């Protein structure tokens, strides 16, 4: 089984901006005693489904400003916690989190709530590992909204989305040692050098989750996991590529966040030329990685989008 820890709810009492209901799930297929905490806002029955994936360090706090905008326009909206993250329980130890682990849970998660019609909501991990997603069971997704993220591919297939991990120095190297090499890791003050924009009320709501380092044992794997991609996380990355390029054939909208160093436009604009139909990305100039933190413009243009579309 999973030893696994759980944040005492008094943590999440009065967060910024999130007056999110929370919603719960403890019995997923090969997840026994772990439970996954996610958000189901909008029409319940609604025909489209928006699935927002969150990545590193976050969790669904930073889809909060983009929920209420999806919701609006008469969709569901589910926003689920990765294990390790927000309000889901947390195994305590790193070698018990891989690729697989958070993949099969997302596809434990649509199968329970049988979630079809999904416009994948992605950027960052929600991104790698979600962007792999739509192969297993294409018939449910339709739409895909990609921000700042790419495939854990090898460097061969794809170039783009290794170079960053070797340079430069202030990117990918900087977030990496920020994250894994502070025995007193504090996620409000991490946050606030990533997302300069970050209220202090906000910061906080991203340390929340973590009373302290016993609880980080997931955020310090995700880092070691994009420099050390294992078998399984690169045959089911390059294998996406070719769904992407050849099967896909729904609408997508993409968003760059062009101050990010990272998964900026040099990872993006390869990311781009592989989504059959991609159109021209929206490029927000002010927005770093964390794209959703200028969430409210992105959501609205993306259904804007889709709407001059169909």
């Amino acid at each position: 089984m999973i030893n696994a820890i759980r944040t005492p709810d008094q943590r999440f009492s009065n967060l910024d901006q999130y007056p999110f209901s929370p919603n719960y799930l403890d019995d997923l297929p090969g997840y026994p005693g772990l439970r996954a905490h996610y958000l189901d806002e909008g029409n319940s029955d609604a025909e489209d489904v928006f699935l927002c994936l969150h990545g590193e360090p976050t969790w669904s706090y930073l889809y909060r400003k983009m929920i209420p905008v999806f919701a609006e326009s008469g969709a569901r909206v589910i926003a689920p916690d990765f294990f390790g993250f927000g309000k889901s329980d947390k195994p305590v130890d790193e070698e018990d989190y891989t690729f697989e682990f958070h993949r099969n849970f997302l596809l434990a998660l649509i199968e329970r709530l049988d979630l079809r019609n999904i416009t994948l909501v992605v950027q960052d991990w929600g991104g790698f590992l979600g962007l792999t997603l739509p192969m297993a069971d294409p018939s449910r997704f339709k739409r895909l909204i990609i921000m700042n993220a790419c495939l854990m591919t090898d460097p061969v297939t794809q170039p783009a989305f290794s170079a960053f991990v070797t340079q430069p120095a202030d990117g990918w190297t900087a977030w990496k040692y920020d994250l894994v090499t502070p025995s007193d890791l504090r996620l409000d003050q991490f946050m606030k050098r990533w997302a300069p924009t970050l209220t202090e009320a906000e910061a906080s709501a991203y340390a929340a989750p973590f009373p302290d380092t016993s609880y980080q044992a997931g955020v310090r794997k995700f880092p070691k996991m994009v420099a050390q991609r294992d078998q399984a996380c690169i045959d089911i990355s390059t294998e996406a590529i070719s769904f992407w390029q050849n099967d896909w054939n729904g609408q997508t909208f993409m968003a760059i966040g062009m101050k990010d160093k990272l998964l900026g436009p040099d990872v993006m604009y390869p990311m781009k030329a592989l989504i059959n139909g991609c159109p021209e990305p929206l490029e927000i100039a002010d927005a770093g990685h964390f794209v959703q933190e200028f969430g409210e413009q992105v959501a609205r243009e993306a259904l804007k989008h889709f709407a001059e579309t169909e």
